[PDB]
C-alpha cells in the first residue's frame, strides 16, 4: 500500500496469533511490541525508550504479519506505550520512503 | 527518491542557512533539530526523547530544505543527539511509506 503521513502511519499487525495495531516507524532500528505472551524463546535486554530506559524480552525469529505482509525477525516485548514496527522488519516487507 | 531502510534514512537538510543531516522519521509527529540559532521568537516545550526528557524551543514558519525539497513549518530546537524530521515536514515534501 501507499501510506501518506497526514496522520500516524498505523496498521494492523498479527503477532502470536493476535491482531494488534502498530506504528510504522522509520526512525526506529528495532521493533517494540506491548507486553504480551509470545510462543518462542527470549533473552533479557534493556533499550532506550520514551523518557528513559526499559527492560525488554528479546524474541528472535518471530513470525509477524504487517498489514498482510509476512516478516520473520526480532521483536522486543516490554512496556512500550505504542507498538512500533522498526527498520528490522520494515526491510523484510520491502518498505521504502518515497517523495 | 525511493529510500530503502537497511540503514537509518539520513538525508542532508538546510535550516538557518546551515547544512546538516537528519533522520526521516515516520514515527515522529514533530521535527526536532539540534541546538542552533534560529532568528525568531519561540515558546518552550518539553519532549520525552529516547533516554530521557529535553527542553526545546518551538519555532514556527521555519523554511527548510530536505533532500532538495523546500518545506515550511514548525521546528523544535534543543539538545537532541539526532536531527529528526517528523511528519509535520514529511507531509510538506510529499513523503509516503510504500510496500
Ligand atoms: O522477564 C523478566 O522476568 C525479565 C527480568 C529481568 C530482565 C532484564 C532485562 N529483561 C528482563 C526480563
Amino acid at each position: 500500500p501507499q501510506i501518506t503521513l497526514w496522520k500516524r502511519p498505523l496498521v494492523t499487525i498479527k503477532i502470536g496469533g493476535q491482531l494488534k495495531e502498530a506504528l510504522l516507524d522509520t526512525g526506529a532500528d528495532d521493533t517494540v511490541i506491548e507486553e504480551m505472551n509470545l510462543p518462542g524463546r527470549w533473552k533479557p535486554k534493556m533499550i532506550g525508550g520514551i523518557g528513559g530506559f526499559i527492560k525488554v524480552r528479546q524474541y528472535d525469529q518471530i513470525i509477524i504479519e504487517i498489514a498482510g505482509h509476512k516478516a520473520i525477525g526480532t521483536v522486543l516485548v516490554g512496556p512500550t506505550p505504542v507498538n512500533i514496527i522498526g527498520r528490522n522488519l520494515l526491510t523484510q516487507i520491502g518498505a521504502t520512503l518515497n517523495f
